[PDB]
């Protein structure tokens, strides 16, 4: 811990030169950033007249395009106004031509439906008569041929649980002394 | 081992039962599907007759919207074309007006630019100049700063290992010692 007292004094010491020798160099940007600060003033009104002047010829533009502007608007409304119109007819006609057809399909479809959703749901039926009578069986012999080796798990698995630990409580000990000796050389 | 090729013995006699079984209500269920088919068969004239139907009436109905359209869409092309060079001639002139203003514009940036070229000269070479013996010290500083900064790393880190290896050496033949103690157990 000694060398850590040493940087601790010999830092300060140079640290102080440091920082006077970067005032310096602060006050000479200083003057570098005033002269800079001047310039920007100076030529403020400079930039700021000629903006002027583009800002007004900018906007006596937008007054001479203001009735022009406004004529295509009324020129391009007149067009649509007689092709809406135009299309509006056989628009509605076709739309209900559709609307009717979709009534008719689904009622027609309809009778078709029934029958042959009752005649699979019968036949949904006998298979499942079938199939319930053997899948009882199965099930019977699934439990049977799972719990057998379960039964024979737990006791081996402790069985060697108690075999381990006699030299595991060994190695414990063994390895706490050890450890106490590792912090002891760290710290 | 001896009980998990118990349970793998059972498997194939329990498997095969099973698997016969599902074969013998496949056979119905092949029957079952074909027996249905005879009705999805006889819907499919039904349907398809009756869309096809209303697919001559929408073959007629674009056809007689066609020439329709194509008036519509001829007085749409020339407005186009009247509403584009009616705007034109004021677009264009305003191109002239800014062309004048860019050129002036850039007269006005050229002198800035090259007058911005010595200033910053100016202020480098001053800088520099004073910059040059302030970098001078601080690396004569940052030197002596570096050499009592890892002098002694070396040393306390060997004295760490040396006073370790013994203790170490003895933990890993102690854990090599169990380690085969278990393996026995385990296998
Ligand atoms: C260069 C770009 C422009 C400058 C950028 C840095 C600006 C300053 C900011 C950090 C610098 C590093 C700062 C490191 C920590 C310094 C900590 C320190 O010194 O504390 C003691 C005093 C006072 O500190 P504080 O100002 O933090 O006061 C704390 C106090 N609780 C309070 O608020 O009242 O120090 C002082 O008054 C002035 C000390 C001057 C030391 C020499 C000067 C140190 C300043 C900068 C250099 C630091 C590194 C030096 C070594 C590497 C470069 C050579
Ligand atoms: C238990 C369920 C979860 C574990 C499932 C493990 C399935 C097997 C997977 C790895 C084990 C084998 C891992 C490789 C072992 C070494 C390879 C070996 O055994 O070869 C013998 C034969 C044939 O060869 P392989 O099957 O290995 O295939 C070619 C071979 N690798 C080669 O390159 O030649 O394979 C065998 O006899 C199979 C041996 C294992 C039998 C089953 C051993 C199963 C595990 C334990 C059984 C004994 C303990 C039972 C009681 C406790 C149960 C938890
Ligand atoms: C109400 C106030 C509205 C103020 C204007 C708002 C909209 C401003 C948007 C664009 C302004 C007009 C176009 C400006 C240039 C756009 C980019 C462009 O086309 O450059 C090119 C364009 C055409 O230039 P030229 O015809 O010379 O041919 C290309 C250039 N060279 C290869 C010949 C060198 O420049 C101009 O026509 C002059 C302005
Ligand atoms: C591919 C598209 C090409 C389009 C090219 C440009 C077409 C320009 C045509 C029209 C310009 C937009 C006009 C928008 C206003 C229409 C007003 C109008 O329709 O009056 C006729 C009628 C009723 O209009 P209202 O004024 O009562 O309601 C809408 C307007 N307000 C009230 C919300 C202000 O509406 C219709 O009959 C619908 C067809
Ligand atoms: C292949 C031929 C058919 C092609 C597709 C045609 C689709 C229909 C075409 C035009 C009509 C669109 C609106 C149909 C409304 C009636 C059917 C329907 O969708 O009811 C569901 C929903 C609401 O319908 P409503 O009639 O209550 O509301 C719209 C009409 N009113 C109320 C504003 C007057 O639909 C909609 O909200 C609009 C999509
Ligand atoms: C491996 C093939 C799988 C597909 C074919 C067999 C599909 C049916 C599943 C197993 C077949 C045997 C069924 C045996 C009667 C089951 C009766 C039943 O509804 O139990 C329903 C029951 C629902 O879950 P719970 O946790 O509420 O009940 C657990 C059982 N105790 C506690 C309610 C008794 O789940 C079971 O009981 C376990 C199967
Ligand atoms: C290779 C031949 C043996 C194949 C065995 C697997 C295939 C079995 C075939 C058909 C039956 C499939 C569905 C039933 C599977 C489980 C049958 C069985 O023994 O359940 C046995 C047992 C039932 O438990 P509970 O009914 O009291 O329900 C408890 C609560 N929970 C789980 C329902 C939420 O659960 C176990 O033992 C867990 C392993
Ligand atoms: C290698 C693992 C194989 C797992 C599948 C085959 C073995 C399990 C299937 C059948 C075994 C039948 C004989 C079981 C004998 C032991 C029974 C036993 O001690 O149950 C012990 C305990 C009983 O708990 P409960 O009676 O309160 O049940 C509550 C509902 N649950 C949680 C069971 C869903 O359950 C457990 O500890 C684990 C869930
Ligand atoms: C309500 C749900 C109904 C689901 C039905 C699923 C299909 C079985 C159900 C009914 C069968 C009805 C009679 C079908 C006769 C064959 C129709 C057909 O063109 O098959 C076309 C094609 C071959 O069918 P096959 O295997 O019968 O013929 C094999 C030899 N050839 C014909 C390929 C030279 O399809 C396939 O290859 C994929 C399997
Ligand atoms: C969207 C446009 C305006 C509305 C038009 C009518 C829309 C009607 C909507 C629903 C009505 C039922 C439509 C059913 C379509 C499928 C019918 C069907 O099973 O085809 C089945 C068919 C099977 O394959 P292939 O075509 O090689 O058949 C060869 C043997 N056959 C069928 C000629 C004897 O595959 C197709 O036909 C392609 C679609
Ligand atoms: C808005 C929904 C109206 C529904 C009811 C009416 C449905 C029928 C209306 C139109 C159906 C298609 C008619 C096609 C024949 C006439 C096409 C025609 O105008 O030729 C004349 C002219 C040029 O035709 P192009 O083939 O050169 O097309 C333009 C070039 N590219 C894009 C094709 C590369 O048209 C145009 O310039 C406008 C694009
Ligand atoms: C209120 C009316 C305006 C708004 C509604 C417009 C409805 C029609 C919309 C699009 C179709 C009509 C576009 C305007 C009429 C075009 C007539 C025409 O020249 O057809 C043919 C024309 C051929 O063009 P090119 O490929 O030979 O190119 C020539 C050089 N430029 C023009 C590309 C510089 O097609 C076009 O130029 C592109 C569309
Ligand atoms: C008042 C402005 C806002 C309202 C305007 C309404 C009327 C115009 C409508 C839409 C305008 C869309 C943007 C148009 C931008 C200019 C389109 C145009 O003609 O470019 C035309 C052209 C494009 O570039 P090129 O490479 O093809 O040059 C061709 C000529 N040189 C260069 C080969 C000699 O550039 C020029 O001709 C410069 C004069
Ligand atoms: C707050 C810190 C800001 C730092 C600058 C941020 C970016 C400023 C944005 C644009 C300024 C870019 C300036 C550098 C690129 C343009 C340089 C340039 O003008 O080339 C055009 C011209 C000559 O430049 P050269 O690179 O060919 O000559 C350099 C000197 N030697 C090598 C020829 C001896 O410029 C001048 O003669 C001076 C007016
Ligand atoms: C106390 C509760 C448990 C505490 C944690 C476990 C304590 C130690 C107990 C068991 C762990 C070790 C079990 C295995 C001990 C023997 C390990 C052994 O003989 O390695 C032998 C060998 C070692 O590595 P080699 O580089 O010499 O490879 C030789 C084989 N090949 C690579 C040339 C093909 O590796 C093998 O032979 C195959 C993997």
């Amino acid at each position: 811990s000694t060398f850590s007292k040493l940087r601790e004094q010999l830092g300060p010491v140079t640290q102080e030169f440091w920082d006077n020798l970067e005032k310096e160099t602060e006050g000479l940007r200083q003057e570098m950033s005033k002269d800079l600060e001047e310039v920007k003033a100076k030529v403020q009104p400079y930039l700021d007249d000629f903006q002027k002047k583009w800002q007004e010829e900018m906007e006596l533009y937008r007054q001479k395009v203001e009735p022009l502007r406004a004529e295509l608007q009324e020129g391009a409304r007149q067009k649509l106004h007689e092709l809406q119109e135009k299309l509006s007819p056989l628009g509605e006609e076709m739309r209900d031509r559709a609307r009717a057809h979709v009534d008719a399909l689904r009622t027609h479809l309809a009778p078709y439906s029934d029958e042959l959703r009752q005649r699979l749901a019968a036949r949904l039926e006998a298979l499942k008569e079938n199939g319930g009578a053997r899948l009882a069986e199965y099930h019977a012999k699934a439990t049977e041929h799972l719990s057998t080796l379960s039964e024979k798990a737990k006791p081996a698995l402790e069985d060697l649980r108690q075999g381990l630990l006699p030299v595991l409580e060994s190695f414990k000990v063994s390895f706490l002394s050890a450890l106490e000796e590792y912090t002891k050389k760290l710290n």
